C-alpha cells in the first residue's frame, strides 16, 4: 500500500482504486487544405505567435478555458473556434494579450538561520523514539548547543525600476533569535509561472521529505548507494478561488517526483538520474508536436552557493556527533527540510520552528500557492482594441511579418463582428497578398441590431474602402476575392443568449465544405445545394420583412442576405462576390477561393525550381507547368477549368535570371428570376385536342 | 466486528490499509455494556469514521476507502433459549454467508441480500432505538451508517444497505460491490503467481495471459453486480526498468433509488368510468 | 405532510387529495392544407404579430377567454375563430390592440428603513422562546 517499486524483488504492487483522468490527444502530422483561416483569441496559456494548429491539439495547447463560452476569456470569437474545432480544420490560431496584462507569478524558499543553546529530549534506545516529552518524561538534557531553523515561502519582490529579481535575490537579516544578529534570512529557491494568467496563481507546490514509514515510504538502499537525501515533489492546479486542488502527473502518469541535492545524482545500477531541476523539468514537460503539453511551472532555480554553505555548517556542527554520518560526503545526505535520517531517527541540536511560532510546516498535506499574475482587461472592448494594434501595425510590426508567404499558410479571415474602425484595416490583407480571402460583416456585434439604413450606410463605407485595393494595379481590375455578408441573429447552440453575425453560419459551411485535410472539395457539401443553403446555427434575424426596393438595392450593392425559407427557417437566393463588374465569370464567391489556390500553387512552383545551377531553360519551362497542373487538376470539382503557360519572353533573356507563368481560368454563373403563367381550357379540348 | 469494546474497535480498520483484497464491517456496539443511545450511537459513529478516514483506498490519489460497512443496533439472540444479546451485524453476517459463500465461487441467485426475504431480520429481537425521528434517521444517513426499520408489527427490515464511501459516486454506493472489487484484486494476484519468474516467455505472450487469467476467473461470477474488463501491457517506464508490467482493470456498477411521493385527486365516478 | 424532498433518505412523501387541474396540451408540427385562412381577433394575451398556429394551442397561447362568447373580448370574428378550432385547421392569428390600450402592470417593493433604539424582550432558555411579552413578563 505504501511500498514502491525499488528494485526487481518478485512483488506484486497494488495501487488503490481511482476516478478517471484526462487522457491527452495524440495529434497528426499537418496538412494544407483548400480553406485555411486565420483565428485571434483571448486565451489561458500558450504562445503568443501565429500557429499553425491541428484541431485536436487546441485544448492542451491554449487550455481549455478558453472555449467555454460562460468562462471569462468568451469574445466574438469563440463560436468561430468552436465551429472550426468540430469541423476539423487545420487553423492558424493567435493569442492577443491585453496592453496591461501583469508579470508572471513567482514564489521564493528562504530559510531564517541561527545558532544557540536549545533543549534536549529522552530516548527510550538507539531508535531515539522519545521526543517533545513523549510518554510522562521532561526534556533531559539542560542546555545542548544546536541550530533554530524557520522556513519561510513568498512572493519574489521587483526591482524599484519594475524588473523581477528572479535570479537575483540575496541575504538579509532575520526575526527569529534577533538577540544575536548573525540570525539571517538566507534563499534557496525559486519559481515562476511559464505563461502570463491566473494559471499561475491557481497553480501550488509541494515539498517534503519521507522516512520508512511514509505513506509512500523511502528506502536507504538507494540513498547508500547515491548518498543524497530523496525528497518528494508535487504538483497541483485548482479550477477557482473556492475550488480544490488536482494533481497535475507527470508525462509518464505519476503523481510526484523524487529528486535530490548534488552534481549529477546517477545511479549505476539503473541509470536512474536524480537531478533536481534536470529530472523535473524533462518529467513534466513534453514538446513533440504530436504529443504536447508544457507544465505550468517553468524551471526552477536552485541557490546552490547558500544551500551548500547550510549543508557544510550543520555537517560541520553535528555531522561529527552521536547519531549522524561525520564522513565528508554525507553532505548531501544531511535531510534539510525534515529534522531526521531516512529512517526516521530525530535529529537532536536542530530545531524546527512550527506555525505558531511564525514558520512553515513542509509537509505531504501543506500546500503552496504562487504570487501575483493575472490575466488583464477581458472582453469584447479590449479584444477590438488589441485586434486593432494588430492589424493596423502590418508592414512594420516588430512581432511577425505576415507577407511571409511560405510561413504563413493561412488564406481566409472572417470578420466576426469587429467595431466598424477595425473593419476598415482588414481589406488591405488582399492588397498584400495574392492568395488571401476576406469576408465582411455589416454588424457590430457590441452594439443594437443595425437598420435598413444603417446597413446601406456601412455597406457603402465597407464598398468605397474595398475599391483602394484593385486586383490588378496595372490594369485596375477591381477586387474579387472575397464577400460581404448582411444580417446578425443569435447562437443557436448554447442556452445563454449570445448574438452573432450570419458571417458565423457562412463560416461553417465553408469549414464543411473545402476544410477536408486532403484538399479536394467535398461534393456532399455544397455550399449552394441541398440543405447547406440553408442557415443553420441563427436564429431569430433581423429585418426579415425587407421591402422590394430594399432587397433591389442590396443587390445591386453586391450583398449577401437571406429569405424565409419557410415559417420557421431562411436560404440564401445568391451568393455573390463584391466584384464590381458585369463579368459573369467572377460572380460566385467560391471561384474566389479557388482562384487563391492557383496562386498558391504558382508560389510552390516557384518555391520548388528556383536557384539550380544545372537546369535547361525548357526544362525550367516543363517542369514549371508540370507542377501546377499536377497540383490543381482534380481538386475544384468542376467549380473552374485552368491551364499553365510557362515561358521565357524577351524581357526575360534580356534579365538573364528570370521566367513567366500565365494561368487561363474559366468558370460560370447561376439564373435567380422566373416568369409564372397560365391559360385556362375546357376539359374536352385539354385532354385532347 | 462482534462487539469488541471501543479500545478494539479502533485496530481492525488497519486491515483495508494494510491489504489490497480486505473488507470489514464495524459494530456500533459494546456487548459488554448497555444498550447505547442515539447520542452515543452518533458519537462511536463519528469516531469510528474518524479513525477509518486515515486509510484512503488509493494514498497516491486520496480516494476515500469504501470496502466496508458500518452496522448500528443490538438485540437479542433468537436460536438459543439463554438471554444472549448480539450486534445486528450477526444478522447481516448470516445473510452474506448464505449469499456469496458457495464453495464454487459464483454467486447465489437466490439468497440476493437485498431481495425477497433476505431483507429482513432473522436471528435477533428486541431491537432498540426502533423510534427514531426523522431527524436522527436523516443524520444517520448522511452519515452512512446502516440502520433497521420496522416491516410491520413483528419484524424489521433493511430500507438500504450502504457502504461508508463518503464521496457523491454512484459506483461506489452499495456494501457488496466493495467485496466484488476486493475479489478482483485477489485475482489479479493469482494471475502475477502463475506468471511470475518464467524463462522463454515473450511481452506479448505474458501481456496476453495476464488478461486471459483475470477475465477467465472473473467472468461468470458477480451475480450481474459489476462488469469489469482488465488490459495489461507494458509502459515506457517497464520498457526503462525491464523486468515489470502493468496491469490495468475498469468497472462499472449501479446504485438503487429510495424515495417515493404520493398524491391523489377525486372525481366525480362517471367522469372516473368514462372520461 | 410538511417536511419536503431533502435528499435520498428512505422515506415516503404524501402529497394530500387535490382537485383536478388543467393540463397544457402537446401540439403537433405544423403543415399547408389547402385552406389557409388569416383570422384577426382581440386577444387576452400573445404575441401580436400574424403566427401560424395549430388550432390544438389557440387556448394557450392568446388566453381561453377569447373565445368565450359572454366575455369581453367577444366580437364579429370569434364564431370563426371557434368553428376553425373545431374543425382542426391549422390558420394564421392575428390579435389586433385598441388604439389606446394602456400600458402593463407594476409593483414595486421597498423599505422604510431608519435606526434606534428599541426594547427586549425575555428568553425562556437558549433557545429564545419568548417574544411580545409572551406568558407573564414586561
Amino acid at each position: 500500500m505504501s511500498e514502491q517499486i525499488t528494485g526487481s524483488t518478485p512483488r506484486i504492487y497494488y495501487r488503490g482504486t481511482k476516478d478517471s483522468s484526462v487522457t491527452r490527444s495524440t495529434g497528426s502530422t499537418t496538412t494544407l487544405p483548400l480553406h485555411r483561416p486565420l483565428i485571434m483569441f483571448f486565451g489561458q496559456k500558450g504562445p503568443t505567435v501565429p500557429t499553425w494548429i491541428d484541431p485536436v491539439k487546441f485544448e492542451d495547447i491554449y487550455g481549455s478555458e478558453t472555449t467555454n463560452l460562460s468562462g471569462v476569456y468568451c469574445t466574438h470569437s469563440t463560436p468561430f473556434i468552436k465551429e472550426a474545432i468540430a469541423a476539423g480544420n487545420q487553423f492558424m490560431a493567435l493569442r492577443l494579450e491585453p496592453s496591461d496584462i501583469p508579470d508572471v507569478a513567482t514564489l521564493g524558499l528562504s530559510v531564517d538561520w541561527v545558532k544557540t543553546k536549545i533543549d534536549d529530549y529522552e530516548r527510550n534506545d538507539d531508535g531515539t523514539y522519545k521526543l517533545d516529552t513523549n510518554g510522562d518524561k521532561i526534556p533531559l538534557a539542560t542546555q545542548i548547543d544546536g541550530i533554530k531553523f524557520r522556513f519561510v515561502l513568498e512572493k519574489i519582490e521587483t526591482n524599484e525600476s519594475g524588473v523581477s529579481q528572479y535570479k537575483k535575490r540575496t541575504a538579509k537579516a532575520g526575526t527569529i533569535g534577533t538577540e544575536a544578529t548573525p540570525s539571517t534570512i538566507t534563499p534557496l529557491a525559486d519559481f515562476r509561472c511559464r505563461f502570463k494568467s491566473s494559471l499561475g496563481a491557481n497553480t501550488a507546490l509541494r515539498i517534503w521529505a519521507p522516512t520508512i514509514n511514509s505513506a509512500q515510504a523511502a528506502d536507504a538502499d538507494l540513498q547508500a548507494r547515491i548518498k543524497s537525501f530523496l525528497y518528494r515533489f508535487q504538483i497541483l492546479t485548482r479550477a477557482d478561488k473556492a475550488s480544490s486542488p488536482t494533481i497535475f502527473e507527470t508525462i509518464y502518469n505519476e503523481p510526484s517526483l523524487s529528486v535530490g541535492f548534488g552534481e549529477n545524482l546517477v545511479d549505476p545500477q539503473t541509470e536512474v538520474v536524480y537531478d533536481f531541476v534536470e529530472r523535473i523539468d524533462s518529467r513534466y514537460n513534453d514538446e513533440d508536436p504530436s504529443t504536447y503539453l508544457m507544465s505550468p511551472l517553468d524551471t526552477p532555480y536552485l541557490y546552490q552557493a547558500n544551500i551548500d554553505s547550510v549543508l557544510t555548517a550543520i555537517q560541520e556542527l553535528e555531522a561529527p556527533f552521536d547519531t549522524v554520518s561525520a564522513d565528508e560526503d554525507d553532505l548531501y545526505q544531511i535531510n534539510l527540510f525534515g529534522a531526521q535520517t531516512v529512517e526516521g531517527v530525530p535529529y537532536h541540536a536542530v530545531q524546527i520552528l512550527g506555525v505558531l511560532d511564525g514558520g512553515v510546516t513542509l509537509t505531504e498535506t501543506a500546500t503552496n500557492y504562487l504570487q501575483g499574475g493575472g490575466d488583464g482587461t477581458l472582453g469584447n472592448d479590449s479584444f477590438n482594441a488589441a485586434a486593432y494594434a494588430v492589424l493596423s501595425n502590418l508592414s512594420n510590426n516588430a512581432a511577425f511579418n505576415i507577407t511571409n508567404y511560405a510561413r504563413y499558410p493561412f488564406n481566409a479571415f472572417w470578420d466576426s463582428g469587429f467595431d466598424l474602425k477595425t473593419k476598415q484595416t482588414i481589406p488591405q490583407l488582399i492588397g498584400l497578398r495574392a492568395d488571401t480571402w476576406i469576408a465582411l460583416s455589416t454588424q457590430d456585434i457590441s452594439s443594437d441590431f443595425n437598420s435598413n439604413e444603417e446597413e446601406e450606410s456601412i455597406a457603402l463605407s465597407l464598398m468605397s474602402r474595398v475599391s483602394a485595393f484593385p486586383d490588378s494595379s496595372d490594369f485596375g481590375t477591381p477586387a474579387f476575392r472575397g464577400m460581404i455578408v448582411g444580417g446578425a441573429g443569435y447562437y443557436t447552440e448554447t442556452t445563454r443568449k449570445l448574438p452573432v453575425p450570419l458571417t458565423l453560419d457562412r463560416f461553417r459551411a465553408y469549414c464543411r465544405y473545402a476544410g477536408a485535410s486532403d484538399g479536394v472539395l467535398k461534393p456532399e457539401y455544397a455550399v449552394d445545394e441541398g440543405d447547406a443553403r440553408k442557415v443553420q446555427v441563427v436564429k431569430s434575424i433581423n429585418n426579415l420583412d425587407k421591402s422590394w426596393r430594399v432587397r433591389r438595392a442590396q443587390w445591386n450593392n453586391n450583398l449577401v442576405y437571406v429569405e424565409d425559407y419557410d415559417t420557421n427557417s431562411q436560404f440564401y437566393p445568391g451568393q455573390q462576390s463584391f466584384y464590381s463588374e458585369q463579368g459573369s465569370v467572377l460572380k460566385a464567391a467560391i471561384v474566389g477561393l479557388c482562384v487563391a489556390n492557383l496562386n498558391r500553387f504558382a508560389f510552390e512552383a516557384w518555391r520548388d525550381l528556383t536557384g539550380t545551377q544545372k537546369l535547361t531553360d525548357d526544362q525550367l519551362i516543363e517542369r514549371s507547368d508540370d507542377a501546377v497542373s499536377t497540383r490543381g487538376t482534380g481538386a475544384f470539382d468542376d467549380r473552374l477549368i485552368f491551364t499553365p503557360h510557362s515561358e521565357i519572353t524577351q524581357a526575360d533573356k534580356e534579365r538573364g535570371y528570370s521566367w513567366s507563368m500565365r494561368i487561363d481560368f474559366g468558370a460560370n454563373a447561376f439564373r435567380t428570376v422566373m416568369d409564372m403563367s397560365s391559360v385556362a381550357y375546357t376539359r374536352e379540348e385539354l385532354a385532347n385536342g
